């Protein structure tokens, strides 16, 4: 489909029956130990890694009007994520997607965050054999749908900064390839932003680069090509999304280094997540973008975006049973 | 009171006592919402954000003999890492050391970790406004000292390696002197000791210094000096032990940057930490620290530390009510 | 002395005297292989590796109003540095102060720049022994004073940029204690602040701390107090001078880690090097710091390091036999 | 040709001949300011910015049996050297080639060195307006071939070592790509690898990547496949010959991110530069490279590499006129 007015127009509708629901899972159902609980009176161990240690990797994928969008695609990068980690899937695959169709559908939740966690364990990593490690824990979850932009602010565009107080944990720590949960330079970001009269802290690499955000990776469009930092950054479903748009729409879209001098020189700028899609940009460090609208590129790529939720290529169906 | 011999056989009757014990907390209590629960039986919300971004910082104070150490200055360095976090002790000191004593009075334990935990509570940063961040949660749990290095080690000493696949995350991405539980580097650390034959990884700032390891500080000496990393590194209460210890016994130790050249060089190596105390390294990158013998300062400090534990400057004695 | 007016009044009325001069050493002269020669006709060897590795360390006293000052600092941290380098002076200190007094004086330049180079000599370090390596070069060379902001300016402030295209190259690669002509970083930070039209770029460590800039260090003043970076930075003489002015003019001064925010939140700034003196910066990143005129501790200092200059403590007449 | 024997013996009997030239240019000759000039009298102005600052970029072409070696590859990566430095080439290309061909005939010299050096001049930057900084010089010699790593020693390896004391300048700091000669960084490397027993230093990012050592990029060669790091490195044009050859003889050649662990696991490893070609390494940190011989994938590149010297798509033949 993928006009924004219809687009947000079902979302809309799909929103009012959910707000209108007696279902406990309505706000949300999570598994835990192969039971389903009501999201906000989930519980987990204490002593999981996962707390005591961020001793994990997790994935969140989404569904959009009834309609699982890319989720091989996260189901793979969470593996990947896993075995970098020297982690295993507690679940085989099959086992893995029965149970979240099953919560989604119980749930009655057309439009959700999907989330996946994968954690060490109650054995912490320190003092251990490696044979000792193997008892991996999983956690999955579902939501409503949460917005990084609201639909209302993506006709605009939003105020980002580049951050100056904090830079991105570098890869030779912390491998940002693996999706992970150990957000201390993102919430610095976030913060900065607040402080400066922002909402979107984008993030260097300390090496004078653009990296990505807190929950989000930036594209950048110049003189009619799409430039994405190569590394340094989470290769995003959202910006894999997009670079398939961006062939599709028949544009060029370079994933390569990207200095931070670039972001002041856009055309257009616009942030891409699973957590909301894609987001323009049309403040920066308190100047406009441009003209600070929402630039045409930006507006191609979020319609095909969109229009990739309905296909077969990309989504498959979820049936409700209602 | 300090010699090895003394200080181990102590704690060696005092574990003979708990290990019979029949009492449900001997294996550990935890502080969840006012209620002391068995450790491991404990559980926290899901969606807290110390599980779902590690939005958190903590501390771990100790219980030697029966006798808190230094609890006054681990409470103080926790004030101070939720400052830094815009966080805030969500109960009032009075409360936290009452509530801290009747538990491990309770459990019996009289050689105990103490762990306290400030999350950011239920509400994530991205996405709120600062006064939506303020509701913040506290967890405290008591276990049975813990051990870095064993007892029996801490006689010859262990085997180190200079981390050379990961390097600790920089100031500029996460503030070290915050404790905190993203670990992602220092677990990385953990598995590259274990894939190169060794136990303990050194890692560096990624600019050729030493900084510290996965749970403990590092000291260097060397023609009769102490060395300790400035920067990049946790200003540990084992660490400011030691710095009182070596001046006690009559050292000069200088904590300023170390490069990891150093490490090579030195006459004695050891690391400290909450969880084991004073811990010698004889072994480093597979060769001997000079003669692979347990240093003659690294004994002066091991014996000068544990004599602290009783003396009223540095710890109080709790009432068990036995 | 000290007053911006008298002492600015006093170089214009040596200055009208030199600019008249008809000595062929008027523009400066240079010491190259025991010889002296004005210096726009002083050539070196293409085959050194001063010029064909830049493998060299060097140093710049000056003498102002016929007195150098604070040479022995210099000479000592030429020192310092060759032994870093493994380089060796290679005249002994006699008759480097002999020389060099008798360059000036032949000069007749009252007001001077006085720099010292000490390269590796002909002989490359890249495939030859240690002992190879001993036959090292000296070229000295005296110059008109030169002013990285011009005395006019001084009364206003000039204007700097954070450098955002380029950061400081790290003490891990090459140790910016050691002064030297690699200023790769240095040139661009340059460019980048012609290109922001500001003149004085501040270079970040790459981690978000302020470090030095092309050719001068820097100061923050905040709340009466005054600070500036330990680590990533020549320590300078003149700010050694800065800090020894503070201490007499009875500031404090903190050399420590200065987080590049605190450069945006500063109640003055100013740079300080041999090549001006004491320079303040009115406007960053094209906003006024402060109310953008010169401050109250800046103007202290400003005085105290000039009259530092005819005082015995901190510098030497020369008899220029006229 | 290439067999190692075949080609080091032509070597052998055309320096032969040039050791017993009379000729006062058989030691090379500079070209400076119009005028060609042996190269042992060469001399440069002492205020060339080149010198001062180290303000320049260069590079270095190489004639090998009298066939100049992929010579517009060199000038190209020159011209776009000097295009990032805002500098310019002071002659033009017709200019700079006639003038080379006619320094190589007049030496008599058949296995040259042959180096290019561009500077910004007698003005600096500091302190110049753009427009006052565009008069650059230019200065070119030649001389005898020079050798990383010698003939004989090709045949069994050299030894290397990972740097620990030193790390690569960051492209942030200054860019690689630009051929430089602020060599302070591979210096330092290469004093480590003497103190450490070996000659040639592997210089990391800083963040446990491998980037290149001191006058070479690095080649790894794992279960088939070459493997040689894309950023943080110069774009060689012996390493751009290795890809060629790499094609040619029907290898994979992956140029990314290479771990610094990758380095130990390696089955064979080489060096490649202009100064001395295809270098094997067979010792790294005083272990064997794997059977500490030099590998069959490494041999099958040194001879096409050597085969290309021979070849009008990779070179062209000078005439001497003699
Ligand atoms: C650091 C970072 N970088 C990029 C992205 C975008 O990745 P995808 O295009 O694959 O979604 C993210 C997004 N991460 C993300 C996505 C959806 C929900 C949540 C949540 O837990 O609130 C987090 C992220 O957290
Ligand atoms: C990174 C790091 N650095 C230094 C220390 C030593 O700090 P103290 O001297 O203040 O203890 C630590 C120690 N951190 C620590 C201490 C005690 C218990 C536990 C646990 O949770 O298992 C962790 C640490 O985790
Ligand atoms: C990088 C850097 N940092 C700090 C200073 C100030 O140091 P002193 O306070 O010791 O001067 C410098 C100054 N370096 C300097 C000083 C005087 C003359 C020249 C020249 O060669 O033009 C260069 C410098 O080049
Ligand atoms: C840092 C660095 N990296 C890689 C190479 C190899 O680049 P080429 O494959 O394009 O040559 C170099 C080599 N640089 C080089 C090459 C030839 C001679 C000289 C000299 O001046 O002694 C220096 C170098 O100095």
């Amino acid at each position: 489909m993928a006009t924004m007015d219809k687009v947000f127009a079902g979302y809309a509708e799909r929103q009012a029956v959910l707000e209108a629901s007696k279902n406990p899972l309505a706000k949300g159902v999570a598994w835990i130990q192969g039971e389903l609980v009501p999201l906000h009176e989930a519980r987990i161990p204490l002593l999981d890694q996962g707390f005591m240690h961020s001793d994990l990797t997790y994935d969140v994928p989404s569904v959009w009007d009834g309609r699982f969008f890319r989720l091989e695609d996260h189901l793979n990068r969470l593996e990947a994520s896993c075995k970098k980690m020297r982690l295993r899937m507690p679940l085989p695959r099959e086992e893995v997607i029965k149970t979240l169709v099953d919560m989604v559908a119980k749930s009655g939740i057309r439009d959700a965050f999907v989330e996946l966690i994968v954690t060490r364990g109650l054995t912490g990593v320190r003092g251990a054999k490696p044979e000792e490690l193997l008892n991996n824990n999983l956690y999955m979850f579902i939501q409503p749908y949460v917005w990084v932009m609201d639909p209302d602010v993506q006709y605009t565009g939003g105020r980002a900064i580049v951050a100056r107080t904090v830079r991105r944990v570098p890869p030779g720590s912390i491998d940002p390839t693996i999706k992970n949960l150990q957000w201390g330079d993102l919430v610095r970001g976030l913060f900065e932003a607040n402080d400066r009269g922002a909402t979107y802290p984008f993030l260097t690499d300390g090496d004078a680069n653009l990296t990505e955000g807190s929950g989000f990776n930036v594209v950048l469009i110049k003189d009619g090509v799409l430039y994405t930092p190569d590394r340094g950054v989470l290769q995003g479903i959202t910006r894999k999304s997009v670079i398939d748009a961006a062939r599709s729409c028949g544009y060029e879209i370079r994933v390569e280094h990207v200095p931070i001098e670039a972001t002041y020189q856009a055309d257009e700028i616009l942030m891409c997540t699973t957590a909301g899609g894609i987001m323009p940009i049309t403040t920066l460090d308190d100047k406009p973008v441009k003209d600070g609208k929402v630039g045409p590129i930006t507006k191609a790529i979020w319609d095909r975006y969109w229009a990739m939720h309905w296909e077969d290529e990309f989504s498959f169906k979820i049936n409700y049973l209602e």
